[PDB]
C-alpha cells in the first residue's frame, strides 16, 4: 500500500513518507518528528516506547533498554557485543550464543527479548505514528541500516520488521539514503561523495561513488563509539568539578542531580549550535542549592577540542583506501543531529580546501528522508 | 629551650615535609591533632604549580593540574634539595622530571615560566619553602593565630647540606626551624617507643621511596644505626604496574592503543590509584571512565590478586634492604623488638603480609595512622619544645 521510510538510529528513529509530491516527516503523538529509540518495562506491567521511555530512565535504570542497534544480530562472541556489554545498564545474557536483553515486568517476571525484538517495538512506535497520520493501515516499509552491516544483521533488521507486523521490501545503506535525500539519484554522470554521519553515539564516514543511479559503497569508517553523548559528557565533568571548587559540594553519587545536569547541558549544546550562550541554570540543585553557570560557544569548543578534530582522521582514511584526494571528493553531505555543531561543520569545510557541504536537507531527517523517497517508488 | 605561645602567636607545629605529600600536626590539650587543610585533607600534595596566568598554586590544585602543565608543575623537590649538581643521584633524577633543571652555581636550579614572559629559576628548597607556607597557613587557620616555629622531619640519611637546606626552606617560608629530627625516629615516637634497650626496625613506604631504619633506643636516646632501601620504589610503581596491564589488555579488547594520549593514560592513572587504594581493604575494585578514548569506555574490575600478581616481584623486593640493615647493623630478626610501618603504602595487606612473615609471624605495631605517623611525632617533639 503506502510504503514508509524508516531511519531506526541508534538513539532515534525517524518515519517518512511520500504523499502528494513530496517527503512528508512524520511526527510522533506527543509532537516530534524524531523519535527515541528506547524501551522502558515498569514495574506496573506497562510498556512504554519512544520519549515516554527515555525520561523514566533514570528511575529505572535497569528496564529502560537503548542501544539495541548495537546488539543486532551479532553473536555473543562478537568483540563489539564483547566490550557493549560492560556500559549498558540493562542485564545482557548469553543464549543459543547470541545476546538477549533481560528485563523486569512486574508480577514477579521476567522477560528476555532478542535484540531485534527491541528494535521491532520501536519500529512499532514509528508505525502507530505512520498509520496516525495517514488515516490507514500500513504494512510495508523501507528501513535504513549502516553500510557495514553484514547479512546477519540485515536479516535481522529485516526480522525486527515482521515482529512489527512490516514487510521490510527494502533494506538500505544509511548513506545512499543520506544521497538519494540531496539529489544524488539524479542522473548526472559519475560522483564521489563523502557522507560525514554524526549522531549521538556513533560516528560513520563513508565515500560513495554514483552513477546514474547506481550506487556503490567504496569505502567505509569511522569511530563506533564517538558521538554527541560525548560532547555532553566533557562539558559535565567541566561543571561537575566546577561546582565542587565553588560550593565544596560533590554531585557525582547524586544520581539526580547529575541528571539534571546532563540535561541542562544537553539544551544547552543545543542551543550553542545557534547562539554562542547558554544559560545552564538548576533550582534546588543539590541539597537544596542551585546551579547558574553560562556555557560559551568558546569553552564548549575548548573542552571538545580534540573529539572534534578526531573526526578528521577516518576522512583522510576512506579518501586514502578508496585510493581518492580531497580534490576527487564532489559532494560533502553532513547527517546526523551533530552535524550541526559549527565547529564539525568548520572543520570539515577546511579540511576540504574551502568546500562547502551540500544544503538543504535536515540533517536530524535526511536519513529518513532518502528512505521515504524510495518507499514512494516502491509505491 | 621553652617556647611560649601568646595570644597572637601560636604554638610549635611538627610538619612531615614528605617527597610526595606533607602532612602537620599540633600538640594542643593533650592530644595530638593533626590539621586539615582548606579541602579536608589531613594530607596535602607537596605540588607547586605556576600557571599561564600568573597565579602560583599549592598543594592539592598544584596536582589536579599536572597533565594540562606539565613543564610548569613542580614536585620531588625533596630529591634535589641540598645537593650539589655532581650529585649522582641528581643526574639520574634530572632525566625523569617532566620540569626543567639547570645548573647554577654547581648546583640544581628549577626553572619554570612564571606567567607575562618571564621564567624565574628557584632553588628546591625555595620551592619546599613554598610548601611549608602552605603546611603553615593550614595550621595558622587551625590554631587562628600566627604561626611562627616548627619541628620538621626527614629522611635518617640526610646529610648537612640536606639538614640546613631544610631549616632554609623553613626560613623562607617564615618558620624558624627549631629541630629537625629524622623520619623514623618520628614514627617511633608516635608509637611511644622512646617510654631498657629497645631495636626498632621502620619500614616506611610511601608514594615514591621505600626507606628502611634500624634504630636503637637506651632510656630516651635514639640512635640511626643502619638504613637502607631504594630510593625510587613506592606506590607511584605499583600504579605503573596496573597501567601496564591496562594499556595492554584495552588494545587487545579494543585494537586501540591510549598510550601516547595523556588525557586518557592520566585518566587511567587516576582511577588505578584510587582502585588501588580500595583493594588495601577490598577484595575487588571497578575502574570506570566514560569517553576514555575516542569515545569508547572503559570498564575493568581489578582483583586483589591480580593486583598483587602484577606487582608480586615489587613487593617481594622490598625484603631486601631489611635483610641489609639486619646484616650491616650485625643483628638477627630475633633481635627486633618493635616493627614500625609508616608511609600510605604500607596500607597493602600483601605488604604488611610479607613483612609479618619476614619476622616469622611478629606483629607490627598498630595505633597510628600510617600516613600521619611522621606528623604525629613530629608534633610530639612540638609539644615538649613548647611546654607540654
Ligand atoms: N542542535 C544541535 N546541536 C548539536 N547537537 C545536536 C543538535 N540537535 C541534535 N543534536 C545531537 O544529535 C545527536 C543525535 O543524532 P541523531 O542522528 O538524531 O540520532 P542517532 O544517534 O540515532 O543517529 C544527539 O547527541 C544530539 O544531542
Ligand atoms: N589505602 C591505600 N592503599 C594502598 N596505598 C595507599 C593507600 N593510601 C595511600 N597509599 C599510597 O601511599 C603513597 C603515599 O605515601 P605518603 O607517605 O602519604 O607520602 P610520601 O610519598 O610523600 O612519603 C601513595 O602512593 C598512595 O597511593
Ligand atoms: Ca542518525
Ligand atoms: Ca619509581
Ligand atoms: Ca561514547
Ligand atoms: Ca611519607
Amino acid at each position: 500500500g503506502t510504503v514508509v521510510g524508516i531511519d531506526l538510529g541508534t538513539t532515534y528513529s525517524c518515519v517518512g513518507v511520500f504523499k502528494n509530491g513530496r517527503v512528508e516527516i512524520i511526527a510522533n503523538d506527543q509532537g516530534n518528528r524524531i523519535t527515541p529509540s528506547y524501551v522502558a518495562f515498569t514495574p506496573e506491567g506497562e510498556r512504554l516506547i519512544g520519549d515516554a521511555a527515555k525520561n523514566q530512565l533514570t528511575s529505572n535504570p535497569e528496564n529502560t533498554v537503548f542501544d539495541a542497534k548495537r546488539l543486532i544480530g551479532r553473536t555473543w562472541n562478537d568483540p563489539s557485543v564483547q566490550q557493549d556489554i560492560k556500559f549498558l545498564p540493562f542485564k545482557v545474557v548469553e543464549k543459543k550464543t547470541k545476546p538477549y536483553i533481560q528485563v523486569d515486568i512486574g508480577g514477579g517476571q521476567t522477560k528476555t527479548f532478542a535484540p531485534e525484538e527491541i528494535s521491532a517495538m520501536v519500529l512499532t512506535k514509528m508505525k502507530e505514528t505512520a498509520e496516525a497520520y495517514l488515516g490507514k493501515k500500513v504494512t510495508h516499509a523501507v528501513v535504513t541500516v549502516p553500510a557495514y552491516f553484514n547479512d546477519a544483521q540485515r536479516q535481522a533488521t529485516k526480522d525486527a520488521g515482521t515482529i512489527a507486523g512490516l514487510n521490510v521490501m527494502r533494506i538500505i545503506n544509511e548513506p545512499t539514503a543520506a544521497a538519494i535525500a540531496y539529489g544524488l539519484d539524479k542522473r548526472e554522470g559519475e560522483k564521489n561523495i563523502l557522507v560525514f554521519d554524526l549522531g549521538g553515539g556513533t560516528f560513520d564516514v563513508s565515500l560513495l561513488t554514483i552513477d546514474n543511479g547506481v550506487f556503490e559503497v567504496v569505502a567505509t569508517n569511522g569511530d563506533t563509539h564517538l558521538g554527541g553523548e560525548d560532547f555532553d559528557q566533557r562539558v559535565m565533568e567541566h561543571f561537575i568539578k566546577l561546582y565542587k571548587k565553588k560550593t565544596g559540594k560533590d554531585v557525582r553519587k547524586d544520581n539526580r542531580a547529575v541528571q539534571k545536569l546532563r540535561r541542562e547541558v544537553e539544551k544547552a549544546k543545543r542551543a550553542l549550535s545557534s547562539q554562542h550562550q547558554a544559560r545552564i541554570e538548576i533550582e534546588s540543585f543539590y541539597e537544596g542549592e542551585d546551579f547558574s553557570e553560562t556555557l560559551t560557544r568558546a569553552k564548549f569548543e575548548e573542552l571538545n577540542m580534540d573529539l572534534f578534530r578526531s573526526t578528521m582522521k577516518p576522512v583522510q582514511k576512506v579518501l586514502e583506501d578508496s585510493d581518492l584526494k580531497k580534490s576527487d571528493i564532489d559532494e560533502i553531505v553532513l547527517v546526523g543531529g551533530s552535524t550541526r555543531i559549527p565547529k564539525i561543520q568548520q572543520l570539515v569545510k577546511e579540511f576540504f580546501n574551502g568546500k562547502e557541504p551540500s544544503r538543504g536537507i535536515n540533517p536530524d531527517e535526511a536519513v529518513a528522508y532518502g528512505a521515504a523517497v524510495q518507499a514512494g517508488v516502491l509505491s
